[PDB]
């Protein structure tokens, strides 16, 4: 049996499911979500390997080869028909065409389920996924259940990461409007014990964490590599429990009333599905989503247990992001621009700018320097990489308004995430590509000599899709400073 199944033997069927790495249901064998690659622009979709399978993963490397990959679509296994695709504007704009938010990239959370490769949705912040017209959620006060696997080390404190209930207008149009699973370490409404992050229910206008506004030290920091959070409402009454979706049980950090608030009893849903977004479209959060489902009635603790021990079966394990030739702490390289017609120059910088100028044996040992690079262990992720100035050591390579620039680690984590970049075989064929960890639709860009973490298209002038795969194509070389 799939979590679906479980849920359905428990009168409390599912109304939507989605997951890109796994079939819900033990008989489900169509489509998981689908896919679109930069180069034509055309599309394909991923199904299980088999009935109740996990997701065919070397489909979609075949199809995403030499070029870049967006999931544009993430299937509703119910049969409700409740696909989620690009969110659109609401009360806030998306960064992307006319306000609509960033599609995910296809290959921002790999990972294996009992060890078959699956690809999960690595969503940064502007990411963002919806269907303001489903069939059979929960509306009004009418009792629900969700949950969903994601992953608690990938999270922010801006609004808001969620999954679950939301408005059908992508505004807040009051509290009690929203029902849905968030996870970050946001404060600015509720928050719970320690650092964080916290699994909350978004209620709107407010961000639980137990029965009173703000703070309530029975919810957890909860960081597992794998978060299964848990969350239902019914009539004056809802629940939070999370649990290492790896292994063990579901703990219960709330159950009980609805908080006493004007507008959250009777609540007054409106039946839409978001994902990684608040219901007014607020898209500064970020996180990875799995696997997930909604359903109709109030699940009852036995049920969410059986599914929790489903989840822990599937066995998550973090997947490989790094590819082709890849780099070893403490190494010291140059990299060369593979473009033709610019395969002199070499990945430097004049300042805080990161540039590419031609290096070669006259160069003086300042500009050497400048176009030598020490590659350490990840900031933010110890499988990929951060590169260090050589002529100015304690600052790195970061991305800011996408821009690349060479600034000093300051410690924290908004740094570390800006400075991290994974290693793939090279687009052109030619070295490597650095991917972004943080924004995985991005990559080290040169346009007009400048470095950019650039995406193949997109609103920024140097997302030129002309030349792309070229210009995020650099060999590995000995570092001029030696
Ligand atoms: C969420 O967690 C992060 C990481 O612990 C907090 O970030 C720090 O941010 C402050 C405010 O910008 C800086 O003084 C610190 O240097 C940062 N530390 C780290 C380790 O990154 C963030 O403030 C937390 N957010 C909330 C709302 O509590
Ligand atoms: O490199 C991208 C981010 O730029 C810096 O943040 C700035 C922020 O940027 C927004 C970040 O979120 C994206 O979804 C938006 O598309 C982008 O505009 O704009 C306001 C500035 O004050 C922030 O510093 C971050 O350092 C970096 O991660
Ligand atoms: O990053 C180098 C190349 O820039 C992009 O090229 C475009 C070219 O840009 C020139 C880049 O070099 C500067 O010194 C020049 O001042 C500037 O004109 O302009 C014409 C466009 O058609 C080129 O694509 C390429 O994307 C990249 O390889």
């Amino acid at each position: 049996m799939g979590p679906c199944d479980i849920y359905e033997a428990g009168d409390t069927p599912c109304v939507a499911a989605h997951s890109t790495t796994r079939a819900l249901y033990s008989s489900f064998s169509g489509a998981l979500y689908q896919l679109q690659r930069g180069s034509d622009d055309t599309t394909t979709t991923i199904s299980p390997l088999t009935a109740g399978g996990i997701a065919d993963a070397s489909a979609q490397d075949t199809f995403c080869a030499n070029t870049t990959c967006l999931i544009t679509i993430i299937y509703d296994q119910s049969g409700n028909g409740n696909h989620l695709t690009q969110a659109p504007p609401g009360g806030f704009d998306g960064p992307d065409t006319d306000g609509y938010d960033n599609l995910a990239s296809a290959i921002g959370a790999p990972v294996t389920l009992n060890g078959q490769k699956a690809y999960g949705v690595f969503m940064s912040p502007g990411t963002g996924y919806r269907n303001n017209e489903a069939t059979g959620t929960a509306t009004g006060d009418e009792a629900e259940g969700m949950y969903a696997v994601l992953d608690g080390t990938h999270y922010n404190d801006a609004c808001c990461f969620d999954y679950g209930n939301a408005e059908t207008s992508s505004t807040d149009t009051g509290a009690g409007h929203m029902e849905a699973i968030y996870l970050g370490n946001s404060t600015t409404w509720g928050y719970g014990a320690g650092d964080g992050p916290w699994i909350m229910v978004d209620m709107a206008n407010n961000l639980f964490s137990g029965a009173d506004e703000g703070y309530n030290s029975g919810d957890p920091s909860i960081s597992y590599r794998f978060v299964t959070a848990a969350v239902k409402g019914g009539a004056d009454k809802w629940a939070i429990r999370g649990a290492n979706a790896a292994s063990g049980s579901l703990s219960t950090y709330y159950s009980g009333a609805r908080p006493d608030y004007s507008g959250y009893n009777p609540m007054s849903k409106e039946g839409a599905i978001i994902l990684g977004i608040g219901g007014d479209n607020s898209n500064g959060a970020q996180g990875t989503f799995y696997e997930g489902v909604m359903t109709s009635g109030y699940p009852s603790d036995d049920t969410e247990n059986s599914v929790q021990e489903n989840i822990v079966a599937a066995k998550y394990v973090v997947g490989s992001l790094v590819s082709g030739p890849s780099f070893t702490s403490g190494e010291v390289v140059s990299l060369r621009v593979t473009t033709p017609g610019y395969t002199t120059r070499y990945i430097a910088h004049t300042d805080t700018t990161v540039n590419t100028q031609v290096v070669d044996d006259d160069s003086s040992t300042t500009l050497k320097e400048e176009a030598s690079w020490t590659v350490v262990t990840g900031l933010a992720n110890s499988q990929c990489f951060s590169f260090e100035s050589v002529d100015t050591p304690g600052s790195y390579i970061r991305h800011y308004n996408f821009e690349l620039l060479l600034n000093a680690n300051d410690g924290t984590k908004q740094f570390h995430e800006d400075a991290t970049f994974c290693p793939q075989a090279a687009l052109n064929g030619e070295g490597t590509s650095l991917r972004s960890w943080s924004y995985p639709t991005r990559y080290f860009r040169h346009y007009e000599n400048v470095l950019y973490a650039a995406s193949n298209g997109g609103v920024q002038t140097f997302d030129s899709k002309t030349s792309f795969n070229n210009d995020v194509s650099f060999e590995i070389e000995t570092a001029f400073a030696s």
